[PDB]
């Protein structure tokens, strides 16, 4: 199994849904850069797993999910079984990542994209280990009730540029928004 990742698009006031919707109007460019990245895998054989809580899940709309091309572990210990269209189901991360080292997964899986939710997020976030942050700026406040967990920057160093990961500012529908990668090693 290679990197373990978190990936998220996040307002100015840190948030990251609305009822689980997206708190700006949709970004085509931006639904386009986190579909490359979370597929994208460079060891032949393997794609990339995603993993998410269930509202995370439930907040994809039905015609996107699965997320194609990567492997879709769900997140819930009321859940019985994996959501109609997903591929796995854990009760926890850590759970989760066990489960990336038993034999139903271990050559299967390269990189680890962490899509969501909040709690989620959090606890990846705090857990000791190399992780990186693919964090979108979305550059206005939008109205939320979910949010992106404090990025503690005594450990996490944002990187001064990436491959893959246009540097510069972008912008669509009016909404200014830049890329951002962030990676702690603890
Ligand atoms: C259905 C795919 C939406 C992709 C655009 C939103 C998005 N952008 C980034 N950079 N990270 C994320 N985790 C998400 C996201 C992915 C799934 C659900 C909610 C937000």
């Amino acid at each position: 199994v290679g990197s373990l990742n978190c990936i998220v698009a996040v307002s100015q006031n840190m948030g990251i849904g609305k009822n689980g919707d997206l708190p700006w109007p949709p970004l085509r460019n931006e639904f386009r850069y986190f579909q490359r990245m979370t597929t994208t895998s460079s060891v032949e054989g393997k794609q990339n797993l995603v993993i998410m809580g269930k509202k995370t899940w439930f907040s994809i709309p039905e015609k996107n999910r699965p997320l194609k091309g990567r492997i879709n572990l769900v997140l819930s210990r009321e859940l019985k079984e994996p959501p109609q269209g997903a591929h796995f189901l854990s009760r926890s991360l850590d759970d989760a990542l066990k489960l990336t080292e038993q034999p139903e997964l271990a050559n299967k899986v390269d990189m680890v994209w962490i899509v969501g939710g909040s709690s989620v997020y959090k606890e990846a976030m705090n857990h000791p280990g190399h992780l990186k942050l693919f964090v979108t700026r979305i550059m206005q406040d939008f109205e939320s009730d979910t949010f992106f967990p404090e990025i503690d920057l005594e450990k996490y160093k944002l990187l001064p540029e990436y491959p893959g990961v246009l540097s510069d500012v972008q912008e669509e529908k009016g909404i200014k928004y830049k890329f951002e990668v962030y990676e702690k090693n603890d």
